[PDB]
């Protein structure tokens, strides 16, 4: 069964296999007062592994490293973080200190500087429009415009038809928008229509927060986000 929020302490990781060669990463961790579970992606490529996402912190992306090493093998080489806050890119250091190339859009590197964040190494081109997608080894990035998050990017791994939404999708069970201090909430159901047009095949979608689901998550995400909105 997939890991929930209270089976994990905070400092420790899960891995969870969704497909051949592709995994979700679950940590836990405090934001103001309350504790919280958090997704990334791991995707074999070739020989190596592509990381998607920080585990929310350095504690927690250290204890992914090694949790990684035990269970997989298989060193990971680079990491694409998907937006600016904490849960994407707090223990980019630790990354880069264990060996990692760490990766975002420009975009997400410099609100990561203006917030006082970790700042990935290398720019990702190519994904400075609403609606641009390039390839990154064995996945597809793709900016779906202004959401959760101006910058915020999601993956789609082909082989497995495997959608990772980060934080602008939803877990189905969550129906408060919660803290959203850094969103577009007018831009953002724009934002998840362009995500349903371009993988309209998705079999599994990982919200950035909580329990995999299927494309119902983008439309519940849409009917959360204005429900904010209307009052
Ligand atoms: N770093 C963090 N991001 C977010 C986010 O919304 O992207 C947090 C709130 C997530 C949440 C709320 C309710 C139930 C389960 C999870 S915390
Ligand atoms: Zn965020
Ligand atoms: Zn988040």
């Amino acid at each position: 069964e997939y890991p929930t929020v209270s089976e994990i302490p905070v400092g420790e990781v899960r891995l969870y296999q969704i497909a051949d060669g592709v995994w979700s990463h679950i940590a836990t961790q405090s934001f103001d007062g309350a504790v919280y579970p958090s997704n990334g992606l791991i995707v074999r490529d070739g020989d190596e592994l592509l990381l998607i996402d920080t585990a929310w912190g350095a504690k927690n992306t250290a204890a992914l490293l090694a949790e990684i090493e035990k269970q997989i093998g298989l060193p990971v080489t680079r990491a694409v973080s998907t937006h600016f806050h904490d849960d994407r890119v707090g223990g980019v250091d630790v990354l880069r200190a264990a060996g990692v190339a760490t990766y975002a859009s420009p975009s997400t590197r410099r609100l990561a500087e203006v917030e006082g964040n970790e700042i990935p190494t290398h720019s990702l081109e190519g994904l400075s429009s609403s609606g641009d997608a390039v390839r990154f080894g064995p996945v597809e990035l793709f900016y779906p415009g202004a959401a959760h998050s101006t910058d915020n990017l999601v993956v789609y791994v082909p082989s497995a038809s495997v959608l990772y939404g980060g934080c602008a999708i939803y877990e189905l069970s969550r129906t408060s928008a919660g803290n959203v201090a850094d969103a577009d909430l007018a831009e953002w159901p724009t934002s998840i229509e362009r995500i349903q047009q371009h993988y309209p095949e998705a079999q599994f979608v990982i919200p950035g927060h909580g329990l995999p689901g299927g494309l119902d998550l983008l439309k519940h995400t849409t009917n959360v986000v204005k429900a904010h909105t209307n009052r």
